């Protein structure tokens, strides 16, 4: 920590002008329009608009299920009408005993919605393999993602999980993108991207919106209260699906790293680069011109958090977040914090980092947990605390 570099962050209260931003009416009016601008030509990419009408079908609904605590339903939404099409399935819990619509926490799922519980009664879905083939999954992996969403912990606090398995949106290798939805939206004649058009994080996050779009319809759901969870690159698909839905009363961002929560100046661009190469689809073609510092990034993560502003953002991360940086995550959070405080609310608290185990913040939080790279009990023990401080 003593070899990582020196660096002043680009200011996020002033305007590019240099002008100050002065109140919550300026942000609003004059720098965030700035800020998502910047993120969705530089970074993420431009995305379609919100489709007029939502295609979709209520597959199933099943009352008593896991063992009577949940109502569950399995919701597809079509991204086009043509057949074999992309499209998408939702997986909701409702707590059985749900007096009124319900809170919900959506998620992007790493895994089909068979991994989310050990629930029988969910079809075994089509997964990616290591092999960059799409096959049906194994019996054995029912329920191997049911750790990192503990939906017992949810449905008792009273709250309902949805989630998406994200691939189905976009395959996840490079390549993917043919059997996604990005194509559904090229031009006549186009075939490939512009520098400046979404690439797959952000189409991550656009389907996260389209599931958005099903939840206010429902009528066992408070459509006034979700909030949306993301872990590792799918947390960098939720900075930005909350950026660009208001919607989303709070954000969780677990763990997720460069282009996500994390400051980048805490390198010379190498991650970026990392990133760029490994997963040429994540980011937007202009992105790859800040590979190892080559332009200098007019912008950093404190910028892409204030987005959030004056809604909710839960920060975490892991002592080994593999060798991804939660001191940076922390620094994301605590320079995204005095936006909010532009709008009477409280962020952080703080610029010095937490210990582990020691949660800090209010509308803005973020903690440190011992562990590996993952989402655990512990994440969502703070993540529900989180929910009901931003809900009641």
């Amino acid at each position: 920590e003593a070899k990582v570099p020196a660096y002043t962050l680009p200011a996020v209260l002033a305007l590019k002008s240099g002008q100050p931003v002065t109140d919550a009416k300026s942000w609003t009016t004059k720098r965030r329009p700035e800020i998502l601008a910047i993120y969705e030509a530089e970074v993420y990419g431009k995305s379609p608009a919100r489709p007029p009408k939502l295609n979709y079908e209520v597959k199933s609904v099943e009352k008593q299920a896991l063992g009577g605590k949940a109502t569950r339903k399995i919701v597809t939404i079509f991204f086009s009408d043509k057949p074999d099409a992309p499209k998408m399935d939702l997986l909701l819990y409702l707590p059985a005993a749900a007096a009124k619509p319900a809170p919900v926490i959506l998620g992007l799922s790493f895994g089909g919605i068979h991994t989310v519980a050990n629930d029988p009664g969910v079809p075994l879905a089509e997964q990616w393999t290591r092999d960059n083939r799409k096959q049906p999954s194994a019996e054995k992996s029912r329920g191997g993602e049911a750790s990192r969403w503990q939906v017992e912990k949810i449905l008792a606090a009273g709250y309902g999980l949805a989630t998406v398995y994200y691939e189905q949106i976009e395959p996840d290798f490079a390549g993917g993108m043919k059997y996604g939805i990005r194509p559904l939206f090229f031009k006549p004649g186009q075939t490939e991207p512009e520098p400046g058009d979404w690439g797959a994080v952000a189409a991550w996050a656009w389907g996260a919106s389209r599931a958005m779009d099903y939840l206010e319809k429902d009528k066992d759901v408070d459509a006034r209260r979700v909030g949306l969870i993301g872990h590792s690159r799918l947390g960098k698909a939720a900075i930005w699906a909350g950026a660009q839905d208001a919607r989303f009363t709070f954000i969780i961002s677990n763990e997720s790293g460069e282009g996500g929560a994390a400051i980048s100046r805490r390198d010379y661009g190498e991650r970026t680069t990392a990133l760029n190469t490994r997963f040429p689809h994540w980011f937007d073609g202009n992105y790859k011109k800040y590979n190892d510092r080559e332009n200098e990034m007019p912008f950093d993560s404190h910028m892409a958090l204030a987005l959030m502003a004056p809604r909710g953002l839960y920060v975490a991360s892991a002592e080994g977040d593999q060798w991804s940086d939660p001191k940076g995550e922390f620094l994301g959070a605590a320079n995204a914090s005095p936006v909010w405080e532009l709008f009477g609310k409280k962020g952080i608290g703080t610029m010095t980092m937490p210990d582990l185990h020691e949660p800090v913040g209010d509308s803005v939080r973020y903690h440190i947990r011992a562990g590996k790279h993952d989402v655990t009990e512990y994440d969502w023990e703070q993540y529900l605390k989180f929910a009901k401080a931003q809900w009641g």
